[PDB]
């Protein structure tokens, strides 16, 4: 069956700067809340750290041959903020801009264009050092940041990015304290989900204000689940998955108030955002497009237990294969998460910013990577991707998740999501299978599955 | 997480005459329209036919023995008409009702209830000389042969099925010619549809005049499809894919009357069926339950080229795994299909008569059959199932299609659909993973998966 | 492609005494050339004899359960000369007579129609010490023990065979001298193939006197050959193959005179056959039936010189596929000899009384043998079988060559020729997947390749 | 045995423009009818393209390498038309000369007799627009077409191929719609045969015109099929499919007249060739040689149904071996389809332009293409090849298809027909076994099988 895609489908690939640069400690780039806990004994798996990573920092040349071999359209990537700006503020670090400037220039003299995400969980140990994302001042270093990002590779690139997966860097990292900085605490989590939608707001500002052309946005990892029962309970309980994660940053974005159900479901537990006077106006600032990060879905139900949680909301397994990183593989999620923001937001320009697998096949005695499982995957997302398309939602690209392996952040370099396998050891790169088969996909612009 | 069912559900497995009995012409059973399709050069793969089969016939004990070693509470099996009535009415061979008898009584002796199937699809031939099912005359040799079972098993048997998958043996058979008699016609389709529910409906009157104790009904094998795009034209092509295949059915027997949409559809096209007055009346009778048969469903959209077909409703593949003989894996159409039924339907007793996986693992080396992808394909609908009762629909009960690999129809013995391995050319049989599998989740009553 | 068969198809397999029988120093036999030529150093590979061979002597019962297995309508075995009469002649051996007349009893109950054969080159040691068949006096000897079957078997067997492949036992044997006795004379093959046919002619007679009714005839294993060249010495060549193999035998039969063109092509050797006065009228005797024994044909062209041989036809490699004993697969031959013995002797009954081919195919860990090729071989002559049916000539029965692996003569047991696999150390018989295939062309009566 | 080929027999290897070349969209080239076929949804097998096939324009040095090292003595290519008239028609694309030019040097250089093939089945699409060759206009634009070539090459090019295989561009391309076009209609088919045919003798006549010293053909894929039965219906149906292929061509241009039993049998289903005054004596010009493209050939039988098709040829398995593209072997057609061309058109010069094996061997562990099957199918025939020429025919080269595996046009690139390993996603070239073995057999000049 054919799947159609538009003619101007922007196909891509993504990356992240701490999970492939490498160079962790080279042309004055300061340390991150990441450097600092994957340094730390048992908070990343095996003891790894992004210090090298990928080498991406020293292979440049290497990166976009990839990407030109790919024949990837948009190519996005995050800045590392401590690379920029050593202490989050202050004095600023030619030689890390130089390295952004040199990737900017080869990407756009390939003809590819590049999709900056500014933030993706890498912020400065200077700043945090000050309260981190807790702190009001950390909104401040933000803008300063975006402002000064704005003017260096404002000319060049058209796509930004504020924040790359709030919830994630908000309460897996504040809240469940499996990533960095890697506190529990519910209200901090609250604190910095503010604070970042304020920061985000007084950014998008500065990107209007600088009369940059182009587009800005936010990216985030909107948790997905299907009602267990036809309850109300059940399609509340659900409600609140989509909503504690993406609702939560994009409703002040778009409407300039906290989702309703969440706010009384946090009051009722004694949570309450720290909204200082104007705050929320700072935040409806209105955005360019919406960033859809999917890999997976839930079925859930109402459970005032604990197996229901903070949320009161309890996964069922649905028995459904799942990755090597344990995630059921649910594509019509994909669809169902495009549906819901299409009709909530206004059917607003979205971008797949992320969707990948991790399947950790290595190279065959054949020298090759045969990802079978990952090209799957991949195509029966992209079928969603179609449909959505073909349901007249406004999906305008698609940018499948890690152009290589890389450091797979708690889980360190075990898990692989890359169409290119990285051997950590000799950091010698090997296109998989479903590198050469993305390449088709793209060419072609349609899919015959 | 743990899949629960409630204590009085009844798990079984289900077979087929003509699919394992063999001796086709032994002890005076009389041909049906499958021995002559089977024997026809080119209408069935490898020309293969139910001559031998699984020699169930000779083999009644085995076959107890593999249900009390199962621990299943409930055995589907159907009666071979032309085993009993050779010419499909008149001359009663009791060599036939014989072994019926002695197998029932097997059955009894170990505690495992039977659930009859009077109609297989092995129509005598001597009926379909006559015109088969699309002449009137076999209405009545169907309702004698009901009266003759239901006085004969009636005392042992409390669980009747008139018609095993109306769609098959009706459009499959005398529309797409790939079934027996091998017809193509869309009207006699619809007229065979129209004489097998009058003789249903005369089936049941004639049980409950017997005053015989139980529960009768009929199973529909009602296909399932998602509609592609929130259109009201994919809705409605998606509705005449279950309405073709089961509506058509049910609606005459619940409601007296064939479903509006599919006559208006049919009638557009200069089809209707053959209703001589009265005949309404006669399939307008209570049943006790409705016999679900799933195993895939689809995605579809509506399409008035030739793509869409005679429903215009042209299937679109979600690049969904498949079974071995080709059908994608969506457990959630189980679900989807059973909360239809429930609604529509006052949410009737509902008995899941048929549910499988074709998966062709032969014996390994190790002497075993590790046929892991038909345990995660029951798994996975099992789940649904046990959601569905979780979400008030009144299923009670689950038989899991074939207990041992048979004669699978046009496509010959290649297909093994199973729990128990068959060696065609030995004989012999030996029990898969999947049977021990099944074995535990009876035992335990849930499942933790 | 459906290849269709006649409904009396007389479909069969095939055995010879020496091959398969054993037990060769037992209840009185006596010693055949074979036994001699077996014993003599150098003379069979490895030293191989049939002194044990299938034992199919004290295993009728197993032979015989095969046979129903397979359900073949037809079973072609030959009587061992010396086990009824030890000397040739005189002296009758009862305990050997029994045997048959066992074998023959459990055939006919089993409704397996048997088709006997005379001589199969197990000529008694007795009678070779007199001269043989270079003697006129075995021609006595052979119209002695023939008249004694007839009496004997005559009332339960229908199908006769006088001689089977004369070629083999004249000149291959007493030529060549690869065979039993060991010969390279080309005169005395010539004097053994005169004194065959003569035997041959008394035997008719004796048959037609005895009022024994059935069918009686002899089988050659007519060579085929297929010109070279599109030139009338290349097609002469050819002519000369099939002529001193089959047309040697068959003109003196049907015709009353032998071939002209290889009496010529001999007599410019200065070879002649033993012709007494009388002889071609004894030969003359009308047949019921030809046995065609094809297994494999090749291309040959005029050559004067040593590689054309005797016959002057050099024979050129197609570099068409082999069987595992060398021979190349030429199916065509099979229509192409069919063709030309129905053009020339008036399109009698025609009964393929031999084909298969040579894979020594073994168990698999699997614990059956996977002889593919065999299938493909039988199936592609099935499938010329078929064509000469279609193309009006009178071919009424097939049987395949060698019902389990055998005593391949001077190959030893190394070459495996049967559907059956026969362990000869351990004497255990195991059904190839080629028995199983041709149980199934048996059944359906056509082939769907 | 030793199969001898004549000292100055031509030993060569084929290709073609759109399977190899790639830069589809470089240097100004036009696109064809297979671009745009290609990159149509559905019409190629996964939606493969002859984007970049091969590469072979941008690696002329490594053709022109893998040529000298097989020892080839002679090259056939064919002549991109879109790459040296972008529009079929004015405008002369230089660079696309260019590379022919530096192609043909090469060659030149390495003592390779360039074969050039005018026309490969890549009609310019501006020219399709127009109604491709259903119009007559396209006649004109070939004629200019061929002129330019023929000026431009014709001083080191002496063997010119004006169309290959014009069945497959008539019939398989227009009537049955598996090719580019890829449309069904008969009568457009017959359509194009004769324009085809015209543009054929327009471009032979200006050949001569311009006293370019040389030879000048065409190359039929004349189908072969062998009679089912020796019956004058199955004779005549047989010779319809050597007719419609072959003789539908090749007797306009020996004989000024279309084969009478192919025009009585379109006729009677009311199909003419649209004939305008003077078209016949225009196709009717002299050539130097017939090329002769065989793969396989089959087994037919009359048959008035839809079994026997518009030919009422219904062709029958033969159960022979089968390539990995599903074409069963049968090496002797070969020496048939000679030797019906020597004897139908007074035995002229024959060269086979086209003859390989479709065996999807790929790189075994071991470095190397074990492909031994391709090596048998060539040795087969060039055993048929050989045979042919000591049969008096003038076959005065042969040319197996294939250099490299390549874009097998609607089949993509799952097919291989070459003696050089390609691997498609990183267009690295192995040579196969077959590749060392042909270089062999061009080297001793004969062949010991």
């Amino acid at each position: 069956s054919i799947h159609m895609f538009p003619s101007d489908f922007k196909w891509g690939v993504a990356t992240a700067a701490y999970q492939i640069e490498g160079a962790y400690n080279e042309d004055g780039r300061g340390m991150s809340i990441w450097d600092t806990f994957a340094h730390t004994p048992g908070k990343v798996k095996n003891g790894d750290n992004g210090n090298v990573a990928c080498d991406s920092y020293h292979r440049v040349e290497e990166d976009v041959q990839l990407l030109k071999d790919l024949g990837v359209k948009v190519y996005r990537f995050s800045i590392s903020w401590p690379r920029v700006l050593p202490q989050g503020t202050g004095e600023v670090n030619r030689a890390g801009l130089d390295y952004y400037h040199r990737l900017v220039d080869e990407l756009l003299a390939n003809g590819i264009e590049p999709f900056c995400t500014l933030y993706h969980w890498d912020l400065p140990q200077a700043l945090q050092d000050q309260g981190g994302w807790g702190s009001r001042i950390t909104i401040d270093a933000f803008a300063e940041y975006a402002e000064l990002m704005f003017k260096e590779l404002g000319g060049k690139i058209k796509q930004w990015i504020t924040f790359n997966e709030p919830w994630c860097m908000a309460f897996l990292s504040n809240y469940l304290g499996v990533h960095a900085p890697g506190n529990k605490d519910l209200q901090l989590a609250i604190d910095v989900s503010h604070h970042l939608l304020v920061a985000h707001g007084r950014a998008v500002t500065l990107f209007r204000e600088l009369g940059i052309s182009g587009e800005i946005g936010i990216a985030p990892n909107t948790s997905w689940a299907v009602p267990y029962r036809r309850t109300k309970e059940d399609m509340e309980a659900c409600l609140r998955v989509n909503g504690w994660s993406g609702d939560w940053y994009l409703d002040p974005i778009y409407f300039g108030e906290y989702p309703k159900f969440m706010l009384d479901w946090y009051e009722n537990l004694g949570y309450k955002p720290p909204i200082v006077d104007g705050d929320m106006e700072l935040i409806h600032q209105p955005i360019d497009f919406i960033g859809i990060n999917y890999y997976t879905s839930s079925m859930n139900r109402y459970n005032p237990g604990e197996a229901g949680g903070m949320l009161s909301s309890e996964a069922i397994s649905m028995g459904a294969p799942k990755t090597d990183i344990g995630w059921e593989i649910y594509a019509e999620g994909l669809y169902d998460l495009l549906r819901y923001t299409a009709d909530k937001y206004g059917n607003p320009t979205l971008y797949i910013t992320e969707n990948g697998a991790c399947y950790n096949d290595g190279l065959s005695l054949d020298g090759r990577i045969h990802d079978q499982r990952r090209i799957d995957y991949l195509a029966m997302h992209l079928i969603q991707a179609s449909r959505a398309i073909e349901d007249g939602i406004n999906l305008k690209g698609y940018m499948e998740w890690s152009l290589m392996d890389n450091f797979e952040w708690a889980e360190g370099y075990g898990m692989r999501f890359g169409l290119v396998h990285v051997d950590y050891d000799t950091l010698v790169r090997t296109p998989k299978d479903s590198f050469y088969w993305y390449k088709g996909v793209i060419s072609r612009g349609w899919l015959d599955l």
